[PDB]
């Protein structure tokens, strides 16, 4: 750690994409946080646990998308189809990204935003369950569970994988930087210019490693660990994909969204 033009070449870039975040994400950890205590000075989420609370909660938020279990599920893919807009619009802003071939471009977020949307997805849940609807609704996590077969399943694991994640109490300055390096992977299947994504995700892993340095100083662990939620995390983007298709199987008539068959397509 010193004071040298590369480590303010470093926080600029941290900062630069701090700024970019708060722009592309309307909900921040910061601000999900606060409405999940109670702290926050906006009104409650209406909070859906039971299917009375869930018919009635439908009837309170615009939500812009059968039977509840299939609603629901049909709910969670628009939310996502939305979240690769917004990861997409965020990772033009990563320097170097836009100038990479268009076609690594696409390749490199068809595998990285489901990494990134369970990322984000641990910034609103607590134990008890998850916002919903940019904190106008908390959905709960036994709500989720109580959803007929083959439905009741698929949250489990994102929620699994929340508890542990959030209790490295990473910030929105931490995680601004992580999912850029997620997305600047060099190994994902059928790029063209590796070594390109390869030098910016090596500057972003300087970044990261020097903010988390600055920022958590009662641990010296936390960049080796983040190293390895970046792999968990392509578990959890596999084993969906399974969950999926096991759904599939036995409701064959279910449909995902056109968008995700092609992100999952060859995935
Ligand atoms: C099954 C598809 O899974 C997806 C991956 C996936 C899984 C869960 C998920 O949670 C999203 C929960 N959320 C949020 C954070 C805002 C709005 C909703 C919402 C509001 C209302 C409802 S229904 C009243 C549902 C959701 C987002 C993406 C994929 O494979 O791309």
């Amino acid at each position: 750690d010193q004071l040298n033009p590369e480590s303010a070449d470093l926080r600029a870039l941290a900062k630069h994409l701090y700024d970019s975040y708060i722009k592309s994400f309307p909900l921040t950890k910061a601000k999900a946080r606060a409405i999940l205590t109670g702290k926050t000075t906006d009104k409650s989420p209406f909070v859906i646990y039971d299917m009375n609370s869930l018919m009635m909660g439908e009837d309170k938020i615009k939500f812009k998308h059968k039977e509840v279990a299939i609603r629901i599920f049909q709910g969670c893919q628009f939310r996502s189809v939305e979240a690769v807009q917004e990861i997409t619009e965020y990772a033009k802003s990563i320097p170097g990204f836009v100038n990479l071939d268009l076609n690594d471009q696409v390749t490199l977020l068809k595998y990285g935003v489901h990494e990134i949307i369970y990322t984000m997805l641990a910034s609103l849940m607590n134990k008890d369950g998850v916002l919903i609807s940019e904190g106008q609704g908390f959905m709960t996590r036994e709500f989720l569970k109580s959803l007929r077969k083959p439905f009741g399943d698929f949250m489990e694991p994102k929620f699994e994988f929340a508890v542990k994640f959030n209790a490295l109490e990473l910030d929105d300055s931490d995680l601004a930087i992580f999912i850029a390096v997620i997305i600047l992977s060099g190994d994902r299947p059928g790029l063209l210019n590796v070594k390109p994504i390869e030098d910016i995700q090596d500057n972003l892993l300087q970044a990261l490693e020097l903010q988390l340095k600055l920022n958590h100083p009662e641990s010296s662990q936390l960049f080796a660990k983040l190293l390895q939620k970046m792999t968990d995390l392509r578990q959890i983007v596999t084993e969906h994909v399974q969950l999926l298709q096991v759904i599939k199987k036995t409701e064959t008539d279910m449909s995902l969204h056109p968008l995700l068959q092609e992100i999952y397509k060859d995935l």
